[PDB]
């Protein structure tokens, strides 16, 4: 129905290095930091000149100065969600199934996750992550719009607990 990920809202997230990233708006294009393709210098197809990357606790902003996806509306990027707020991660998988995973968003906090600094926040799964899921976004329809708050970024052991990256 209206208030699961539309079409569209799916049409956003988009393979990209060793994961996936996400479509804001035309202009801007967010993923988790070590999914992203290093030594390159260009971004589906711009050089890094015309493209603002901003990164910093494990998550990546590109800005880029065309219109790629001009069939898009922009949405709210947030830091993070309020605690307890239920969150879905639109997993893609390489097989084409969509996996929402529903996501009940602990606390904001700085963590040490295998040897970097994640600003990050924690949820509750309410069906799991695997790897190369990272860089998937976390969102919740807030009244009549959609709001990305983070991006994949880790799970605990026993999987149950997942870790958005989250923009200062
Ligand atoms: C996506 O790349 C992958 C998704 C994970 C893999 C298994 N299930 C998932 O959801 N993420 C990772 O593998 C992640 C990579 C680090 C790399 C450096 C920057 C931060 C992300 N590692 C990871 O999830 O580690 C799992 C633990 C148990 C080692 C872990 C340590 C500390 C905190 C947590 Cl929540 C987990």
């Amino acid at each position: 129905h209206h208030h699961h990920a539309p079409p569209t809202l799916w049409s956003r997230v988009t393979k990209f290095g060793s994961g996936w990233g996400f479509w804001v708006s035309p202009t801007v294009f967010i993923t988790t930091t070590h999914v992203v393709p290093t030594g390159v210098k260009e971004f589906f197809g711009e050089p890094l000149s015309s493209i603002a990357i901003h990164q910093a606790g494990e998550f990546t902003q590109f800005r880029f100065s065309k219109k790629m996806r001009p069939d898009l509306t922009g949405m709210v990027l947030e830091e993070g969600c309020p605690e307890g707020t239920v969150c879905s991660v639109l997993i893609k998988r390489d097989s084409g199934e969509l996996l929402p995973l529903a996501v009940r968003m602990g606390a904001i906090a700085s963590m040490r996750i295998q040897g970097r600094l994640v600003h990050g926040q924690s949820g509750m799964l309410l069906l799991g992550t695997i790897p190369g899921d990272c860089g998937a976004p976390y969102v919740h329809k807030r009244g009549n719009d959609w709001v990305v708050c983070g991006v994949h970024a880790a799970a605990t052991k026993s999987g149950n607990t997942v870790v958005c990256a989250v923009q200062a």
